[PDB]
């Protein structure tokens, strides 16, 4: 049919690389977010009681990082403006899609060497990674950064990929918690923004939507900036739940159980 | 419903006891769709190398193939069904590792360069899945002894590490190594089918595991050979994708679109 032994039997397809269209659909797997704007309009700020040494430590530290990234970002002194907004979120998103990758592949590597059913935790992480990496590809179209923060970005990732690698190895409960808490704040970040556009204390100017984003979230032809944040928000909020649950499941020794969220595909 | 409701919950921990163990959820919905009498004719090819790098990959595949078949005493002994099943149980545990660094290193770069990737990552990923869906399938035909169970852990450390540092240095080398790897895979799985067909091997196992039913999509009637035939297809799917990839690299096209996104679909 479309794809069979005749292709399979050919040494290379290097000839067709000049002659395939860049599709913006091709930028992500076929696993897209598909919220309904009026609904995810209601997504709320939540908080989960830290349930021990680790949960609190995950909490504490996430909260000093916001402190230290808030002062250093300078995000602190001035208005909520599309600039230091896109600029902020953009940066965060470089780190935002790291945990999902290092988790998924660690579970992949367990599975492979101990020959066990992963029961679908892999893929759910591997999407969080892609999903945020997409969040990136969006923002990296509203406003490219400058050399100063392009560097900063490439040094942060170096540092973060050790932290998450070693920690995810030491305590996955710690990391899913750690991440749980970075989400809650991802909500707050974005949700406070939706409230600027609402209150008019910020007047968006990128009110089309990057084509990348528009297909991804099946966004309408002249969907506005706000609409965009609402899904970017929903996305995040889902990551919230999941990463506290995955952690709660580690809490009660369940890191080798069926992944709840597979079920919630039209169950 | 997957609405702000469930998004606003704290945790769904409490929900595990109710959710079923649906074999269909081990993998992503991205499933090799082969048509068997079609794929049947999957041939054994041999890509000519260019670089010294290609040469190297080729020797390092040869060398490991000799190493393995010897220390595994797979060469002689009246070829058994339960040494095919084992050798693939081991080999698909290494197999499931490069595609996964593959997709990981590329992944990270899209985020540190805030650049597009153009369909590479999800391909390299689902490979690492596909090679894992072999492993979970084989395990059902035979559980590894403690010798073997030990072998796979030690080997994961050598390999992973090796891949990881070859990936940073020579992406070309990895893609072409895998290519050549899979040129062997495809040799062996047609060997098996051939061996089966001349009744040199009589397949005691004909309960095709559920996992390989739902994942590959196959009637409850699909014989042992039917499995070998689909798996072997993927192995050749991997053989020419990674071999396209090594070529793509060698031609500074790392950042060109990944062609196989379109050869999913109909025309260009
Ligand atoms: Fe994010
Ligand atoms: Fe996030
Ligand atoms: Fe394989
Ligand atoms: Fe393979
Ligand atoms: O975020
Ligand atoms: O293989």
């Amino acid at each position: 049919p479309v794809w069979g032994h005749t292709q399979l039997n050919r040494l290379s397809f290097l000839e067709t690389v000049p002659v395939v269209p860049l599709r913006v659909s091709d930028e992500s797997s076929e696993d897209r977010p598909t919220w309904s704007l009026p609904d995810i309009e209601n997504v709320a700020i939540t908080h989960k009681k830290p349930n021990g040494l680790v949960d609190t430590l995950a909490y504490r530290s996430v909260r000093t990082c916001r402190w230290l990234f808030d002062t250093f970002s300078l995000y602190r002194f001035g208005s909520i403006t599309e600039s230091k907004v896109i600029s902020r979120c953009l940066f965060l998103e470089t780190v935002a899609g790291v945990p999902g990758m290092v988790g998924g592949m660690l579970r992949h590597l367990s599975s492979l060497r101990y020959m066990t059913r992963d029961k679908g935790w892999i893929n759910t992480l591997l999407v969080e990674a892609e999903n945020e990496r997409m969040h990136l590809m969006t923002f990296i179209e509203l406003r490219q950064p400058g050399l100063p923060l392009r560097v900063s970005i490439i040094i942060t990732q170096a540092i973060m990929y050790l932290f998450l690698l070693v920690a995810y190895v030491i305590s996955p409960r710690f990391v899913h918690r750690f991440v749980g808490y970075l989400e809650e704040e991802a909500v707050i970040t974005y949700t406070g923004v939706m409230r600027a556009i609402d209150e008019g204390r910020l007047r968006p100017t990128k009110n089309d939507v990057p084509e990348v984003a528009r297909v991804y979230w099946n966004l309408s032809k002249n969907a506005t900036f706000r609409d965009l944040i609402n899904v970017i928000r929903a996305d995040e909020a889902e990551h919230r739940v999941v990463n506290h649950t995955f952690a709660d499941m580690h809490e009660k020794r369940l890191q080798n159980s069926v992944n709840p969220f597979v079920v919630l595909k039209k169950n």
